[PDB]
């Protein structure tokens, strides 16, 4: 299979998951996409400490089980998130220290894992234990202050509670190999492997933005960790701006590492994201696939001028005009600027540097023209592997009117038919 | 002055207004911008028929007066909108037809204008009476069914009610000269002027988008109507995507016609717009001046490499790198792509075609780098006439750290001080 992300990932033995919020399981548009596209699920909040043990010793699995059941019934495995973490602790746990806290941690781990024994593929045993100050050391938390060996204890406890689940250490800002935090984490897992501490995987959240951008050396980080004898996983992927190139690069990095189990994006639609303002995911608010979705899919499946297949002619802006509202047409191909289109990471087809292929509506017959680039979804396209060009906002295909092939044939939007007047090739 | 829209327009004897919503007058962020930037006001809904005469013969001016009082308290003139229209009619009026409706129309005009007698600069007496079917004829509505002379009667009635107000006919899609609607309106005004019907102005709503884009022949349209002996005004301006060139183009068209009274944008912030999804205004949701704001201000005031003045060097991307997160610096100018920056209508400073000058924060000391273009406000800049470059999101200026001037000097965001290390010239 290769029409969906999960299925395209399965082809190489990997998975493609998302974060699920039980609160949205009632939204039909939400579940339609989630059940179809992903084969791995992480509870966004339902399995955290404050959600599974509101009161000391009083476990509540209502929300967690709702997500677990939905996942399994729809063909997805589940990543447990998370058991030991300095953030979002219940009120009572915050008011604890010393061996008392160390004990509560142990009880919590046994309680949660006992309930889900043998049902969870991976567990984020310890989450975000290192500092961002730039030192590469543990962060100061009530857990760290109970003994530097608390992480080791958490893992030994987890292994005993459920030896079937892969135990991971999860963290952010550890993707760039040159960062001190990355080195801190590396040395810990290195130590752990030598002393026989039970750790099976390292999760790289992969929250990329201009403050902590993706760097190609991410592949090196993954390879270096995998070389220690642990599996690696991209656990909470999201990219500010959702650049198609960056999304593809990250996917290829995982595919290039045999120990990379799979990729999980942190949410379904941009509007579901904890950082919706960054439009960092693969589907937009309308539930429609973004340009990045197509880039990731092609990457999973595959390991200038725009010429129409049926006509042999090129997408042309009449008389090299630059006025907004000028409808594009088919014309004999030639090295002119009014025939050179650039496909940007945002998903636009630009000509003249700042003019965008634009759809003036969403129904059949909508004329395709050029207009000032501003970022509307009616100016974003998906270049499918089958040669079709689909408008993100309309979901319609670029179509050479009436199947015409002569110079001057106009371009419009029309329901995709796989016709030759809807197939294009880049030269 | 020349630092605000209103003040700049006054330098050519014109005004620059906005539409005000009484419900938002309690929002200090809203009013701060509104009172400072505009010297003309239109009530967005408060003076419509249903708002001023909820029951036949029972006039209510509480909503309209809140807008009016605010305007005059803050030194603004007011445009009345609107007296006769097929849309937004009170239920009781929608039930009328024939002579009964005709008289109700007359009564409504006398009541509203009597209340605001001598206090209103312009009144949109009749609004949107022509059709969009391409015939260039009258729109079918209960008012048009009372008789073709209903528009004339509305104007004669208004002139007698308040001789001090300029009486305008207002409509949309009459900006492009070639459209049948435009010419249908032209013929009506010509007819009125020949027969002595009192009409002083024609308002061009000018709501532009990719479905109905701005066209440079708009200037000839304005001249043609002005030639008839009526004033012209841009009454409800908004542009899908808020292109800087287009906003500047519309402004210059009005400045070229001696009889163009001024310009009114339909709203303050994009979020206040009836079409917020198209971000068609001059201020963003945060209340920050967009790239288009500066384009308009510069046009009102009469209005490649980026070389620093205090340094004499060019904005430079180190080693012609294309890696996201690369901090920009100063360096010996020279023709090289890594020093070629394109300023787009959206307000981005692009390099390498798809990389954007990006701010990784909003405070002083913030690192200015390059990152994949995606449309964030942190990738948008305003090029002031004083030579400074301000970040739309932070409101901070491009600053050469410590005032350095040698190669390798890093660029950051800092409070605008108009220092020589914050001034840049285009080359």
């Amino acid at each position: 299979a290769e029409s969906t992300l999960g299925a395209a990932a399965a082809q190489s033995g990997r998975y493609f998951g998302t974060a699920i919020a039980s609160g949205k399981l009632g939204d039909s548009a939400y579940t339609t996409i989630a059940s179809r596209e992903f084969n791995m699920v992480t509870a966004e909040n339902e399995m955290k400490i404050d959600a599974t043990e509101p009161q000391r010793g009083q476990f509540n699995f209502s929300a967690g089980d709702r997500v677990y059941n939905w996942a399994v019934q729809n063909g997805k495995q589940v990543r447990g998130h998370t058991l030991a973490w300095h953030s979002q602790q219940p009120g009572w746990m915050q008011s604890l220290s010393g061996s008392t806290l160390r004990q509560a941690m142990i009880d919590h781990i046994n309680g949660v894992m006992g309930h889900y024994k043998g049902k969870i593929a991976q567990w984020d045993v310890v989450n975000e234990a290192f500092s961002d100050d730039g030192s590469g050391g543990r962060r100061d938390s009530n857990l760290q202050r109970t003994g530097n060996d608390w992480i080791e204890v958490a893992f030994r406890t987890a292994r005993a509670a459920d030896p079937a689940a892969k135990l991971c250490y999860n963290d952010y800002n550890i993707e760039n190999w040159t960062w001190a935090k990355t080195q801190g984490v590396y040395n810990m897992v290195r130590d752990f492997k030598q002393r026989g501490v039970p750790i099976d995987c390292v999760g790289f959240q992969s929250h990329f933005n201009s403050g902590s951008p993706y760097n190609s050396n991410f592949r090196t980080t993954l390879q270096n960790f995998a070389a220690l004898g642990v599996d690696v996983a991209i656990t909470e992927l999201d990219i500010q701006g959702a650049s198609s190139s960056t999304y593809a690069a990250v996917t290829n990095d995982c595919l290039a590492v045999s120990r990379c189990l799979g990729i999980t994006v942190w949410g379904v639609r941009d509007t579901d994201s904890w950082r919706s303002g960054d439009t960092p995911l693969l589907f937009n608010g309308d539930g429609s696939k973004k340009a990045a979705y197509t880039a990731v899919l092609n990457a999973l499946n595959g390991g200038g001028q725009i010429k129409g297949v049926g006509s042999g002619r090129c997408l042309d802006v009449p008389n090299a005009s630059t006025t907004d509202g000028t409808q594009v047409q088919l014309y004999d191909c030639h090295s002119a600027t009014n025939q050179q289109w650039t496909y940007t990471d945002a998903g636009e087809l630009r000509v003249y540097g700042d003019k965008c292929l634009d759809a003036a509506g969403t129904g059949n017959g909508t004329k395709v023209q050029i207009y000032s680039c501003w970022g509307g979804d009616n100016q974003k396209w998906r270049l499918n592997s089958d040669g079709s060009i689909v408008g993100v906002q309309s979901g319609l295909c670029l179509d050479a009117v009436g199947g015409g092939t002569a110079n001057g044939t106009l371009i419009q939007l029309y329901s995709c038919s796989n016709g030759s007047n809807q197939r294009w090739t880049r030269t």
